[PDB]
């Protein structure tokens, strides 16, 4: 028995071109925690932010600095806090040598301009302004680049940032919430270092997914984290181009998932082993109560150590989580509407959706706003296949079934990305609140760039 | 506990 929910035969580690992680010989160092991006101005009703994509240099390994890109920093980005109900104004500035896109993955905003996908280019040296008001539950989202094609290369350079959404309900729960002390991002990525400590996407390119052997956690090699509280909230984001993370602690220390892509979970779910596909988020609580000062607990993926938790002195907490975290209010399907069938096909260069590759001017589907529809999403890859993380812009969906059976224990909240196993049909409940144009695609980023993407137009009827 |  595998400890994870996905189908073992389909794990990334069965690919012929699989790249194992190796522990780097680089020095151990403190986990970089990206600072909170300070607003330009904030009132209760409004918040103003400037977000600048920029090119710089980061000391990742001894010797030469790695050339990297980031938002408001050299690599990755400062964490951006949004609040449900607050009118948000954002100045998007591009100081890169390439055009880019500012994609708010999981933010229910209008498409395709505010959404910041393929049709929202910001050229070098120019600025754009956007505004929106999030009307969605508290969760962890993220920002990343999304020029079509060239998404994979821009993310590789380092254009990803964690986005936190706050709401009244979540503020009232007994959760670690002191950012950088007991509540931290865990942005899981891999890279390959070449001569002079540089990255080289083009040398490492593979149409089925790029992965390197060195794990990078919040832009840090060989990180440790100093624990100064009994409980810690980890916001896991899989920011890798392709790699799956199979997370567990030494000695199978339990942890509890309280959150998924789009919302808190309806109920807490206890885990010893958690698998995350690309773009998935999982918020977990780890209780270090059994441990004493000077102890050490290692977070692993498979047999490879990722992050070392060094236990300092902490005040007792021993709080309980309620049995119910969040009320999931499922919409009613519109019974006039057919079941939508979406089929992901191919591997390597042959990836496609419903028989076609992406065309920027072509609309592939329509759906009325405010009306929930069943989407049946199929991964048609015969064995041996791979888990395809399917993502829909502009919405948070609910998962109803997997091959006619229950979703996984941690998939009863709102989600925007779901891993579809080979041969599997998952049934989703999908509603768009806002009119415009939205993409759906595989979130193995090389698959997206290789054309495994379609666009849907939503309209007011 | 090795993994896989
Ligand atoms: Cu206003
Ligand atoms: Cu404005
Ligand atoms: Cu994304
Ligand atoms: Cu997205
Ligand atoms: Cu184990
Ligand atoms: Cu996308
Ligand atoms: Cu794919």
């Amino acid at each position: 028995y595998t400890d994870y929910f996905f189908d073992e035969p389909a794990f990334d580690l069965h690919d012929g071109g699989y790249v194992p992680l190796e522990v780097s010989d680089a020095p151990e160092k403190p986990l970089n925690v990206p600072p909170l991006l300070k607003p330009d101005k904030e009132t209760a009703t409004d918040v103003y932010y400037t977000v600048t994509a920029e090119a710089g240099e980061t000391q990742l390994l001894p010797g030469a600095k790695t050339k990297t890109w980031g938002y408001n920093t050299s690599l990755l980005g400062q964490t951006i806090v949004y609040r449900r109900g607050q009118h948000t104004h954002v100045t998007l500035k591009n100081t890169l040598p390439e055009l880019t896109t500012f994609h708010w993955h999981g933010a229910n905003v209008s498409g395709p301009y505010v959404d910041g996908g393929c049709h929202a280019p910001v050229y070098p040296g120019e600025s754009k302004h956007i505004d929106f008001t999030l009307e969605q539950p508290a969760t962890t989202l993220w920002l990343h680049a999304h020029p079509c094609p060239s998404t994979a290369e821009q993310v590789w350079h380092g254009l990803a940032a964690m986005v936190i959404v706050k709401d009244d309900h979540e503020a009232s729960l007994p959760l670690p919430r002191n950012y950088g002390v007991d509540d931290i991002p865990v942005i899981l990525q891999d890279r390959r270092f070449h001569e002079n400590n540089q990255w080289d996407y083009r040398a490492d390119y593979d149409p089925d997914g790029v992965a390197g052997p060195t794990a990078m956690i919040n832009g840090t090699i060989n990180p440790y984290f100093d624990v100064t509280t009994q409980k810690v909230r980890l916001r896991f984001l899989n920011g890798a181009n392709r790699r799956e993370w199979r997370l567990h602690f030494a000695d199978d220390l339990p942890f509890t998932q309280i959150g998924g892509d789009g919302s808190l979970l309806p109920e807490p779910v206890k885990f010893t082993h958690l698998m995350l596909t690309c773009a998935e988020r999982a918020e977990v609580i780890v209780d270090f109560g059994q441990y004493h000062e000077g102890d050490e607990v290692t977070l692993y993926t498979d047999d490879v150590p990722l992050l070392k938790f060094r236990i300092h002195a902490f005040k007792p907490d021993q709080t309980t989580l309620p049995d119910k975290l969040f009320d999931v209010k499922a919409p009613v399907v519109d019974p006039a509407l057919p079941v939508r069938h979406v089929v992901m096909q191919g591997m390597d260069e042959g990836v496609a959706i419903d028989g076609k590759k992406f065309a920027m001017q072509r609309i592939d589907a329509t759906q009325p706003i405010g009306k929930a529809q069943y989407w049946d999403v199929t991964n048609s890859n015969d064995a041996p296949g791979m888990v395809h993380p399917f993502h829909v812009h502009g919405t948070q969906f609910l998962v109803l079934s997997r091959n006619g059976h229950a979703p996984y224990p941690n998939e009863h909240g709102f989600k925007d990305t779901i891993g579809v196993n080979p041969g599997e049909t998952v049934r989703l409940l999908v509603r768009f609140d806002l009119p415009g144009v939205y993409m759906y695609h595989c979130h193995i980023i090389e698959h997206e760039d290789g054309g495994a993407a379609a666009q849907i137009e939503t309209f007011d009827p």
